[PDB]
């Protein structure tokens, strides 16, 4: 059984448990005549609980119920401090679901008999989840937060609600309103948590206190994408220096956002959120003029020196293809099969010879230089974790498949090598197509060359793949098809279908009009044969073909503001990456100091406006 | 003569006897004094009616009249109720119309004449035809529920209108609500007409009261696709449990959705309705959180090992092709003809063998699956009648079409075997094709093949057969024309046009650029070729083809709500088609029950909802 289903199973045997005792029917009736009556000839002990395990509290508070609550706990003083404890509503008190509901009244009424404000709601289904429509935290305090009522949060921190409490997540109170859809009322709320945490120091104060996962709430505002809560807390950490006119020179602070740190760096986490909304913070004005400070300084030019090494690897690396040891056919082995093309094998002659020592340092090159990218690539998979790695196309993406598939076949070549292995196209061939088509990772500068090489990436995996299986499916159709037509016929005349596995290839290369329609003029082709042909060419390049122009033309212009909004998040990602890779010994880092500027010892950006 | 013809000779006919008779000529005018004066001195009897066959009642009501209405029947007592007596117009009362006029005191003063409220309206102009702008039944309550005039409805059900009454297609006055274009104002008029509906169970109630076509009227807002009265049946059939903040667990009814039914599913009209606004039924919030659970649950892994069972049936099938009975050519016949290629001929040795006897438990694998698929068609040709089913292209489609001209092919080839008949690869050349094109209908799940074969299956119905009408009358004009300048030449040099069918099969494939230009340069080819071929080459690759990638490319944008929202509709009709199929030892039925849950019988459905 699913949970969703065992959930449905537990959500309506309470609903039987209502039904079945008059005492929970009259709790969510508001029948105040009969909980008087109820009450005084023997009333009933309250073990007699629900099917999630609640009293009838919890019943009376989860509808709106001042007068059946109170009624209740006149009668049983012994029910604010009681919890349901059923497995995924483990720890909901009545306070739980009163301030859920905004019943200002009935959360007086609990406080004021003691219920206790920092009780933790550790149920399975209060936890966040893809499958659970709120996440609110666990404490009252949090679930009074998220709500937006703030009469109700202010009444629990004169009870003592700690808003330095941490849920199983670790998420404070502010981290769970960065985390909420209602972004604008969320910023009310966090000016208000603010002025009740007076107390300071106990542990980097209210705000910088981290996740379990290390996520500070202003570094979770990156990774969840909130610009409105982004700027809000912006605003603590920026000087307005002087308004000269319409300028403003305001002076940001830039330490939260600046890493200085060891791995938790705010723009690593930014471009590599798995979240859609969080490539907006990279266009928040204290943001969008520091990385683009980092690339046109020092980014852009370190990335176009590495660009113009890594041609000049694989220029080199062509070369020493090109110019490869291959003898003279030394056998007449060609004289039986003729219909083999071959000619020289293979060679073990880097040693006698002078222009393949000119090649030997070359391919030492090329073997110590695809070394260098498995020492590069290999400590950076263990890093994210292997597989978001490889599918952000943000965060390198499917470069690095490309990358270590590429350097992998140039150290096959050198063990096709050395022990004097046969085959050795085959891994060069494939080394050749993937080393070039790796080179399309340096158009990661370039504006002109872009977003240009996104589409590429974009409209290879969405909409070449699944025009791709309905091609398959086609050139099966009649490349199985045109074999059995050509099955009866002699192969020296329309030989195009002699084989199965030329059939496919044959049809395939026919669907894209490359090869031209099989037909000889001399001999009488069968007449199968051009019907099943005009079905073809009908399906095959009317068809088939032009729709993929309109299916690659239509979603072209739907990703337009999104493959080029998607260029800017990847040149944030290329820098990031470059800092840490290539030494301090290179980049300084970035903003003015403040210690000979002195007033602290933060590093600020400065930023000048204009007021329109 | 058209039947639009002959009513207007009807409607204009009424105007003629109107200014004959003086009588009829003030009825319109509401002259009082004339009135007054005409019926004193003997009276005219009141036989002398209209051409239509109505009395001066009828025309004094199809105009506002009061006055002129109330002078005609102290008269004469005897005329309100009279009806009219043309064939199109029949039984249509004074009173039919002075309800459609909303004239409330004409209502009055009929009802307290004795006017029938029961009246049958069954006139050949008011039954529901597309050349009707208006249906509203038969009955003179029908006609004020749809004219919005709850002034009317209340006043005809004070002197004995019956609500459960049924007209000529067997619609109830609830039935026609639905039907009305007007839909915001008819879930006022249903609220209306249930409250003067106490009596009850004669008959399931007013609402469970089936058509002729067995519609409910709940039935009917799904076929019709009026998501505005769905939304309003449903109010009655769901229970809400409780808000626990922004949450709503809401619990559905699911008995008149859900089949458990016979052949009348909802869910089966809904998908297979003509009408294009029932696809918006299948958004509605508990049918959507049904399908969804249906499809993800049981239909989705159902149709997952469905379709690879028929990939590896197509993947038995060709195999069982490739390898096919083919001798050696035992005859020296290709010596004479050398235009002749042809080999091998076909082979009576299904026995004499060690690996034909593996091919043969592989034929009978695609005999024995293609006699399954048709007793899996033909019992579901009759059950939709044969010409719906094939055009719907949510409801299989052309993909029934295909696959049982696929298994139509398969026998006919066990047929040319065990008679030893000759042109076997006509049929297996057919069957490879269109059994492949088959597996295409099992990209019905696969969201990433999903809409995109709808597409094929759109542009190939619309804009690719107007796009291969105007190619025939192109490549027959010039395959025609090349024809004759080459008519003259010597086949052996520029052969492509050597006979009239391949000289419309080579500019065919000239008109898709597959064929190159036809051009021997070591012959002088005809002047006349080079005029014609530059003619064709900007009409046929420059003007035509690209052309058509723009009217693939401009009718692929417009359908892209419409490609995408026929998709989920095609998922819901996959679902509805499998639970029919496969047996239930399978698909336990949907929603949670309730006979352990103690309130009812019925199956409920739990959905849980997020005020934002």
């Amino acid at each position: 059984q699913d949970w969703e289903q065992y959930r449905d199973r537990v959500n309506m045997l309470q609903q039987e448990r209502i039904r079945d005792s008059p005492l929970l029917q009259a709790a969510k009736e508001n029948d105040l005549r009969l909980l008087k009556i109820l009450l005084l000839n023997q009333s009933c002990d309250f073990q007699q609980r629900g099917a999630v395990g609640e009293t009838a509290l919890h019943v009376a508070a989860l509808y709106d119920n001042l007068e059946a609550a109170t009624l209740l706990m006149e009668a049983a003083p012994e029910l604010a401090k009681e919890p349901a404890l059923c497995e995924p509503f483990v720890g909901q008190t009545a306070l739980h679901i009163a301030v859920m509901n905004q019943n200002l009244n009935l959360v007086r009424a609990l406080l004021a008999r003691g219920a206790s404000v920092s009780a933790r709601a550790t149920g399975a289904a209060f936890r966040r989840s893809p499958h659970n429509l709120i996440y609110y935290g666990e404490h009252p305090l949090s679930f009074a937060a998220c709500v937006g009522s703030e009469e109700i949060v202010r009444l629990l921190i004169e009870h003592g609600a700690d808003i330095r409490a941490q849920d199983s997540l670790g998420n404070t109170v502010l981290h769970i309103l960065i985390l909420q859809p209602n972004k604008t009322f969320a910023c009310q709320m966090y000016n208000l948590l603010l002025s009740y945490d007076e107390h300071s120091d106990h542990l980097q104060s209210l705000e910088l206190v981290p996740n379990h996962q290390g996520l500070t709430p202003f570094k979770l505002a990156g990774v969840e994408g909130n610009t409105v809560m982004f700027q809000h807390l912006m605003q603590k950490r920026k000087h307005v220096q002087w308004t000269c006119g319409p300028l403003t020179s305001t002076l940001y602070d830039l330490t939260e956002i600046d890493s200085w740190g060891e791995e938790l760096s705010f723009l690593e986490l930014v471009v590599s959120s798995k979240k859609r909304e969080a490539r907006q913070i990279l266009e928040q004005t204290p943001v969008k003029e520091l990385v683009s400070f980092k690339w046109k300084k020092y980014g852009r030019p370190y990335f176009c020196v590495l660009a113009s090494l890594y041609i000049l690897y694989m220029i080199c690396f062509t070369t020493c293809c090109i110019y490869r040891p291959l003898k003279l056919r030394d056998d007449n082995r060609t004289d039986p099969r003729d219909i083999t093309i071959l000619q020289q094998k293979l060679l073990q002659e880097a040693y006698v010879t002078h222009q393949d020592n000119i090649r030997l340092v070359g391919e030492l090159v090329t073997v110590t230089g695809a070394v260098i990218i498995l020492l590069l690539e290999i400590p950076d998979i263990f890093r994210v974790g292997a597989s978001r790695y490889f599918g952000q196309t943000i965060l390198g993406g499917p470069f690095h498949v490309i990358i270590i598939t590429y350097a992998s076949l140039v150290l096959l070549t050198m063990v096709m090598r050395l022990t004097n292995m046969n085959g050795e196209v085959v891994p060069l061939s494939f080394a050749l197509v993937l080393g070039w088509c790796s080179v399309m990772y340096f158009a990661r500068g370039f504006q002109m060359l872009g977003p240009f090489t996104i589409m590429i990436q974009k409209m290879i995996f969405g909409d070449l793949m699944r025009f791709c299986w309905l091609m398959a499916v086609v050139i099966l159709g009649f490349a199985s098809a045109f074999h059995i037509t050509f099955q009866t016929e002699d192969p020296n005349n329309l030989g195009e279908f002699s084989d199965y596995p030329t059939a496919l290839f044959s049809t395939f290369e026919l669907f894209l009009t490359i090869i031209d329609g099989p037909a000889n003029y001399s001999v009488d082709l069968p007449f199968m044969y051009c019907i099943t042909y005009a079905a073809f060419a009908i399906i095959a390049t009317l068809l088939m073909l032009n729709l993929f122009i309109a299916m690659m033309g239509d979603t072209h212009w739907r990703v337009a503001q999104e493959r080029d909004e998607l260029w800017r998040a990847q040149v944030v990602a290329t820098t990031v990456m470059l800092e840490r890779k290539m030494p301090r010994f290179l980049w300084p880092r970035s903003g003015i100091c403040g210690y000979e500027y002195g007033l602290g010892d933060r590093w600020f950006l400065r930023v000048e406006n204009h007021h329109d």
